[PDB]
């Protein structure tokens, strides 16, 4: 956890939180400390106290899986952890509640578009905020090269044939 980037994930739980309240202004969520769905009321304006901190909770570690592992391969991998901790904490509850299969108990490289597409949300969300703010990230010619070590191949080839052809 940098500290320029500690600084700035209040920032971006702020801005966030902004957005949902214009997601909940255009659906329509006002203010009212009784707890209710139907009613549309709610005292955090249905995001409660810990909901509304569910989200940013988890952007500092996703700082961290990123200082300790371009920009699409960041978006993938991002979306690999997100499917990845879930995954973990429902396995556990699973195993430790003996309850049903779930059919995301797989690798990640046979789900559903769906089943990625909602993680690659997040994480595009989260990446853009990075963007702007200048935080150049990676993952951290060719057929020349490749023409090259054909060459030296064939120069190997080529003092084996001769040591053959000495005998």
């Amino acid at each position: 956890i940098p500290e320029k980037l500690e600084y700035f994930i209040n920032k971006y739980a702020e801005h966030s939180h902004d957005k949902w309240s214009m997601d909940k202004l255009a659906n329509g969520w006002i203010y009212g400390e009784i707890y209710s769905d139907s009613s549309k009321i709610q005292p955090l304006m249905l995001l409660s106290e810990k909901e509304k901190e569910i989200y940013r909770w988890p952007i500092k570690e996703s700082l961290k899986t990123m200082l300790a592992w371009d920009l699409h391969a960041m978006a993938e991998m991002m979306a690999e952890n997100y499917h990845n901790i879930w995954a973990k904490k429902k396995k556990l509850e699973l195993e430790s509640k003996g309850g049903g299969n779930h059919p995301l108990l797989v690798p990640y490289d046979t789900l559903t578009a769906k089943e990625k597409a909602k993680d690659r949300e997040k994480a595009q969300d989260i990446f853009k905020f990075l963007q702007i703010s200048g935080y150049v990230v990676s993952r951290g010619x060719x057929x020349x090269x490749x023409x090259x070590x054909x060459x030296x191949x064939x120069x190997x080839x080529x003092x084996x044939x001769x040591x053959x052809x000495x005998x």
